[PDB]
């Protein structure tokens, strides 16, 4: 099929793939489109447009029999952490692995690194947070000694599907290629986990105080170090992208966000626990969460990939601000 | 003979415990018995209301699960890093600084600290994609899998040894026994050890010269450490113990060794029968791992720590001997 998938119309599925390395693509409709095969599809798509497959020698069969199974391994019925939500992540961090600070940077190994810890990275989600498995005596939570629980569980998964039947997407890398390629998927994977954002932050910002640059505003990264930090703050960002996207489509996410926390809340008020902050549907201001998330999280995250891109994110960030306002205009 | 093993068990707060004897005695429970004896030394049953049924319940499963098969990394070794960690506990320079729950987090710990180990390295794991690095993404993949393991048979059938400890209590042993185990991957062993050299250098002690640890940071640093100690204490023993666990290390290196050679891998180093000397390797764990370790050990308690370290140094001493040198 022309898409990876079959699609009652390949012509609009088409239309709207066109904005595939732009930001604000219109990731619900993509997954309306074909018949819920978000994650394949822009996947699919990406591959092809990076020329991935004949870099690393992937067989299309098998890139699409893993991204299948991948996309099979999100919850349907989890109402963020979904495969429209993996979709999302890896489009977007394709849109900033191509931004022109970043021109000539990364090696096709690290940009395969970095899209598929995008399109893994919160697979078999269940729904709800690391705290919230703790708290429960979860065997995940118990299997993982209660660090990172779900973000060491979607890299265990992701890894393990690549042993099912024709789905060895990395069987035609190097012994030492799907050495680092692995060693950069966890270590980007890692930190998305949110316990973890706030010394990513800090690091970053140490990054962007002595950002070496050509002429032309191209990044100069020197060695690993400084490669995976710009990869592991990109994935981030883009996993935190939804308050700087259209407004519509923040729109949507934050009624999927909110439904996944009430659904949370409502498992803490059955068992007697404490509600967790933001997962109370009876006790909730969503606009000005909204906008505490922005102010706290958000903006300060963006405002420095801005600065260490600068200018290839203005639109985001203005698109940010525009979006803030929204939800505190909106504030009951 | 049920009166030779409560003679040996007299021993139980000394360096050198013969307890490779116990185990003999005891019918291969060295764990079990060594952690009753300590929990019943240490008053821990009543501190927290552990039944004593629980407890044998608890331990002899947890002894179960220690691989007969494996040489060195077996119930053994276990009962002797418990009972080397139990004497650190008492040292002098550390009196009344710890509560009674770091006590029980620290022996817990040491009694965990390698169950279910397969006898081979994180690297042989990881090198060979093993079902436990999968698992793991290649971290701490040994000692993330003794801790859940450990925690998991409190689950079994009359083994929460920790049931009337308070939910408070309970998580925060919890924390405690994880961040001691997952520092004793020696992939650690050189940022462990650069921290606790800068925590020597400021420390700061009593009148009675007890050390100071204010906060959670500094107690814990220092309990990672002490267990850590623990388990690389076989070459601060005295030599006929010192000996048995060189022989048991290299049966169970060399057999890594031989999984490696039938691969086509790289033979790990110390992994070769063939091509490797114990003297060579005993004095080069010793100068670089061992020494360094107990040194700064030595340092941060002393002098309690003195006799111990002249046994190792007392070691290391005798085991070059027979190296040809330049003189
Ligand atoms: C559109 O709104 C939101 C979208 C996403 C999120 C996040 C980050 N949710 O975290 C749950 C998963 C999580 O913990 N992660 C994954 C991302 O990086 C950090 C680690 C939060 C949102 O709004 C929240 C804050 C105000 C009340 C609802
Ligand atoms: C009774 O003897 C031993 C007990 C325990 C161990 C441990 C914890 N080994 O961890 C491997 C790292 C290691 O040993 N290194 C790496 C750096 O250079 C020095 C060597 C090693 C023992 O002796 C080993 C070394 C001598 C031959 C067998
Ligand atoms: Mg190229
Ligand atoms: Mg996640
Ligand atoms: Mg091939
Ligand atoms: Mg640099
Ligand atoms: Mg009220
Ligand atoms: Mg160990
Ligand atoms: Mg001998
Ligand atoms: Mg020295
Ligand atoms: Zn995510
Ligand atoms: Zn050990």
């Amino acid at each position: 099929p022309r898409f990876g998938v079959k699609t009652e119309q390949e012509d609009v599925l088409a239309k709207e793939l066109e904005d595939v390395n732009k930001w604000g693509l219109h990731v619900f409709r993509i997954a309306e489109l074909s018949g819920n095969r978000p994650l394949t599809v822009i996947m699919h798509t990406i591959f092809q447009e990076r020329d991935l497959l004949k870099t690393f020698k992937i067989p299309v069969d098998t890139l699409i029999t893993y991204l299948m199974t991948l996309e099979d391994h999100y919850h349907a019925d989890v109402a963020y952490h979904n495969n429209i939500h993996a979709a999302d992540v890896v489009q977007s961090t394709h849109v900033l692995l191509s931004t022109p600070a970043l021109e000539a940077v990364f090696t096709d190994l690290e940009i395969l690194a970095a899209i598929f810890a995008s399109a893994i990275h919160d697979v078999d989600h269940p729904g709800v947070s690391n705290q919230f498995l703790i708290n429960t005596n979860s065997e995940l939570a118990l299997m993982y000694n209660d660090s990172s629980v779900l973000e060491n569980h979607h890299l265990a998964v992701g890894f393990k599907l690549l042993q099912e039947e024709n789905c060895d997407i990395f069987q035609n890398l190097t012994k030492k290629q799907r050495q680092s390629l692995r060693k950069m998927v966890i270590d980007i994977v890692l930190a998305t986990d949110m316990s973890k954002h706030m010394n990513l932050l800090a690091d970053l910002k140490t990054m962007v105080e002595t950002k070496k640059v050509t002429s032309s505003g191209v990044l100069l990264l020197d060695n690993y170090s400084d490669r995976i930090q710009v990869l592991q703050n990109m994935v981030h960002c883009a996993d935190l992208s939804n308050p700087t996207k259209p407004l519509q489509l923040y729109r949507q996410w934050t009624d999927r966000i909110m439904e996944e926390f009430f659904r949370q809340g409502d498992r803490e008020r059955e068992r007697g626990m404490e509600i967790s902050p933001m997962c109370d549907k009876h006790n909730a201001s969503v606009e000005k969460s909204q906008v505490g998330f922005i102010d706290y999280i958000v903006h300060p995250l963006w405002e420095t990939w801005a600065d260490l891109v600068h200018p290839d994110a203005q639109d985001i960030l203005d698109t940010l601000e525009d979006n803030r306002e929204w939800y505190q205009s909106t504030i009951p």
